[PDB]
């Protein structure tokens, strides 16, 4: 039974559906992220499919999993640099080389996902972990879900998510798109990795942040204390009509995902 062959050390943090630990086996000392769940069976099945068919270095890497009547054990890769959230100094953000190089590796992975038909729906910096090498590591599975099979696309039709992070249609559309939603969050945690602070407490005309932004006061914060270059991808990802929103491929064509600046 679990408990004699592993030890719960300490909680990592929350994901959307759940809470996961370090665990370490009480035989080889490895040390492993666990999530617990006392089993929706619905749901978690779910999350354990996706699970099962991830593989790519810029997702977390799952070990399995295990049932005990009713409690599953998902075991998962820890990530021994932490999260992205914290390298993000509040009110500063991060060196923008960094900030880049992070970025192209978010790309990679949400290109990934998207390309198997997967949509994360709650990317935000909690959820992007860093291997001892800092690479970048998309985690927590438990909003995610299939928007295309046999090469067919379908449409959203549920809220979820993070309300900083949310894009605009997820709001206000009855049904949206599921690519633009996540190429939206991106965004966000590029501009939290640049400013250290998230520009919106959401994306509604209610809030007068993003009123601002909408009418292109770039001279408030956090938007000035982002360099000219990435700016300019920040005004292509952050606009509001979901099918004038710059596209992954577009993205990669920008000047500043193209500027050299790290070794
Ligand atoms: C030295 N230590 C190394 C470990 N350090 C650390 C800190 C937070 C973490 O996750 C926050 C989290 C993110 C999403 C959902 C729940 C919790 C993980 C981690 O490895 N989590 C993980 C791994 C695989 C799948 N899911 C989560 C590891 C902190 C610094
Ligand atoms: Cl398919
Ligand atoms: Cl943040």
């Amino acid at each position: 039974p679990f408990v004699e062959d592993w030890d719960l050390v300490q909680t990592l943090g929350e994901g959307a559906y759940g809470e996961v630990q370090l665990a370490v086996n009480r035989v080889t000392e490895e040390a492993v992220a666990v999530k617990i769940v006392d089993m929706c069976p619905e749901n978690i099945k779910k999350e354990i499919c996706i699970l099962k068919m991830l593989n790519h270095e810029n997702v977390i890497k799952f070990y399995g999993h295990r049932r005990e009547g009713n409690i599953q054990y998902l075991f998962m890769e820890l990530a021994s640099g932490g999260s992205l959230f914290d390298r993000i100094e509040p009110d500063i953000g991060m060196p923008e080389p960094d900030a880049q190089r992070f970025f192209h590796q978010l790309m990679a992975g949400v290109v990934y996902l998207h390309g198997i038909g997967i949509t994360h729906r709650d990317i935000k910096p909690h959820n992007l972990l860093l291997d001892e090498r800092d690479n970048l590591k998309i985690a927590d599975y438990s909003l995610a879900t299939v928007f295309r099979y046999n090469n067919r696309e379908r449409l959203l039709n549920k809220m979820c998510g993070t309300l900083p992070y949310v894009a605009p249609e997820l709001l206000k559309r009855r049904e949206f798109h599921a690519e633009p939603v996540d190429v939206w969050s991106c965004g966000i945690v590029l501009t939290a990795m640049l400013a250290g602070e998230l520009p919106w407490d959401q994306p509604s005309d209610s809030c007068q942040e993003y009123s601002d932004w909408k009418e292109k006061k770039t001279y408030l914060n956090p938007w000035k204390k982002i360099d000219s270059a990435p700016l300019a991808l920040l005004h292509k990802i952050l606009v509001e009509n979901p099918s004038a929103r710059i596209t992954i491929p577009d993205i990669k064509k920008d000047r500043w995902y193209n500027k050299p600046l790290k070794k």
